[PDB]
């Protein structure tokens, strides 16, 4: 009866996945056996490899590994063991849009693993420094400048993310656009993200508003996508407030793009939702809401309504209705 | 059609799952709830911890966490939220062999995991220093002196496997003493572990023979209990010949305890058994073997033949057949 113990021993060891499946990425293993057209054995694969010689025995005891995590095959042809890709490293090769090896590097850097550490003390009052600032005695944007490839590569990161949000939502979401002529987005930045609504739907006036902060517009729909979870109550309720009166009473609503947690949910995205929360109080000290946390923030409000839209992203889409 | 995408994200965050858990571990949460006696609110559970105050929030955001990898539980009891423990969790408590607490601590511990980020390293040539060296700049004796807490633990940890895997040895494996009237246990050091034997089993002579290293008796069986997944296979096969003259042609023979790699297997700890084998090329050199490999050292041993034993623990049993 050890299935218990078992799953205990892998939540142990849990991070054994994320290391190893990091050396994978950082040795670019996929790309360069999809870029080989045919199964590669073990010398080709080494000879493959960035710098020589290569230990070939670390490099067999990692692919064991790879293959059993059902990322990587192992398979016999003729007299050599050959090397391929499992469905699930599709996302292992470059050149598409869902391509993981950029979000892998840095989901695994060291640095940015850091401030997991630093749970208990996130949870004893010791302080007010982030879980960051505890692991690495500086903030974010002090290292990012003092790392500026990690940063490159952070910032290219979360314009992809944008990008594929943006897609879903004018893709599976253009029903909510629907009678709509003006659209504010809230947080837009320099407009790229509102843009893909410009050119989706030519017909509807975009403009960016980004709020004063320290280091309105009317229209007949608000956006704000991925701006919430960074407001606390108080302030996620006025600016809902502000948005309230800058649309129409007939038909006007605000759009939010944010992760909606549901705990007692069975869908894939479940667990990675949860972590991104503990990632938001460990880095950034925003969280991510459950639905009954975004029904209470709109009801105090004072909007009429919701409506929650699941699309192929981690968040969701709610429009919320003032009147 | 995400699940893949789902499996490579958890992947991706499959150390989250160590570093919640540790800090459960660290608040020992799991002890207290279970020391209560009955299940805890959030404020209850806050007042137990060992600095004051808590931060509630923090501490609802990793119970949730807990609570979804079903190590936890929530409950409604009133018109209150009650935190329980799941059946797994029962490996968090206190007072029993099975109490997974020390492992966590040290498996978890930031140092500990520092060598899996040198995963790469470990393949591409640049060095002779283990993972861990590369790491922390020390070897672990040294490391292990400069931590004498993190060594008593780990030494406690080391005594009371040795304790579960010989008691599983002598209670699910009697029969392989059958006949037997004399042992000798290689590598048995002060003999703490070969006197579960004599005690079990009062009329065999147990005796201990440590091998000279640097910084053969006659038994009807030999017994090595994780030994060999620290030598290479020259010194293997060597061992493995000096005790064949040791035993007696009629019915002598070698009993080996270590894991045996099986990744065509269902087992649940299959994957854990493949974790220790990259923990061993990490930090101490060793290997942990296929059922292949243990065969054709055997066989190149000039044996037989050879049966294995599975027992309930991580080790499986070798019988070794020398004639
Ligand atoms: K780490």
């Amino acid at each position: 009866n050890l299935s218990s113990q078992a799953k205990l021993w892998n939540f142990i060891y849990g991070f054994a996945d994320s290391l190893v499946l990091k050396s994978a990425v950082q040795l670019d293993l996929a790309n360069i056996i999809h870029n080989h057209g045919s199964p590669m054995t073990l010398s080709e694969l080494s000879l493959h490899l960035p710098s020589q010689p290569v230990n070939q025995d670390a490099l067999y005891r990692v692919l064991r590994y790879l293959v059993h995590m059902k990322l990587f095959t192992k398979s016999s042809i003729d007299g050599e063991l050959r090397y391929g890709l499992a469905p699930p490293a599709k996302f292992l090769v470059k050149g598409w849009d869902k391509c993981m090896l950029g979000a892998i590097l840095t989901i695994t850097d060291k640095d940015f693993m850091a401030p997991w550490h630093y749970l208990k003390e996130g949870i004893l009052n010791d302080s007010t420094s982030t879980a960051f600032e505890k692991a690495l005695g500086t903030n974010i944007w002090d290292y990012m400048a003092e790392h500026p490839e990690k940063n490159q590569l952070f910032n290219e990161g979360m314009a992809n993310d944008t990008r594929l949000i943006m897609s879903a939502l004018v893709k599976e979401c253009s029903s909510m656009f629907d009678g709509i002529t003006t659209i504010v987005d809230v947080g837009g930045g320099t407009g790229t993200a509102v843009r893909n609504i410009a050119k989706a739907f030519p017909h509807i006036k975009c403009t960016v508003y980004d709020l004063p902060h320290v280091i309105i517009p009317n229209a007949d729909a608000i956006m704000m996508k991925c701006i919430l979870h960074d407001w606390d109550d108080k302030e996620c309720i006025e600016i809902l407030k502000r948005c309230k009166d800058a649309v129409p009473r007939d038909g006007g609503k605000v759009i939010i793009i944010d992760i909606i947690l549901d705990v007692k949910s069975e869908h894939p995205y479940t667990k990675m939702r949860l972590t991104l929360d503990l990632d938001m109080m460990l880095n950034t000290g925003g969280k991510e809401r459950t639905e009954e946390e975004w029904k209470k923030l709109i009801h105090d409000a004072g909007y009429k309504g919701y409506k929650i839209t699941h699309i192929s992203a981690v968040q969701s889409v709610i429009e919320a209705y003032p009147y």
